[PDB]
């Protein structure tokens, strides 16, 4: 199959915390940028298939997008800020190592890193 199986969601092997930044960061940070106009290729794991990208998990190894990090918040998957921060990061890295300075999907990226970068600068005590 071109698709592997999505990043996990949950795993009762990985202990679970709620803190006050985790919680801005699914409600400020993820559903602001879920709303951009520039939000939409990275709702949801990457489709090989469906976007017609049979090379896209040769080439990207450690896949993230933003369905997941809202799932993993919601489950409260994460230990902390920084973890789900790593996520977002993966993200939008994994968007530039696939493609090329300038190219659409790119430009969208660098975007939404920014709102991204933006929004984490201050986060609750
Ligand atoms: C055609 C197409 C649609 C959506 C997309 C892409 C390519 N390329 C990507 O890297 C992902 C994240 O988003």
């Amino acid at each position: 199959s071109m698709n592997p199986p999505p990043p996990e969601t949950s795993n009762p092997n990985k202990p679970k915390r709620q803190t006050n930044q985790l919680q801005y960061l699914l409600r400020v940070v993820l559903k602001t940028l879920w709303k951009h106009q520039f939000a939409w290729p990275f709702q949801q794991p990457v489709d090989a298939v469906k976007l017609n990208l049979p090379d896209y998990y040769k080439i990207i190894k450690t896949p993230m997008d933003m369905g997941t990090i809202k799932k993993r918040l919601e489950n409260n998957y994460y230990w902390n800020a920084q973890e789900c921060i790593q996520d977002f990061n993966t993200m939008f890295t994994n968007c530039y190592i696939y493609n090329k300075p300038g190219d659409d999907i790119v430009l969208m990226a660098e975007a939404l890193e920014k709102l991204f970068l933006q929004k984490i600068n201050e986060l609750p005590t």
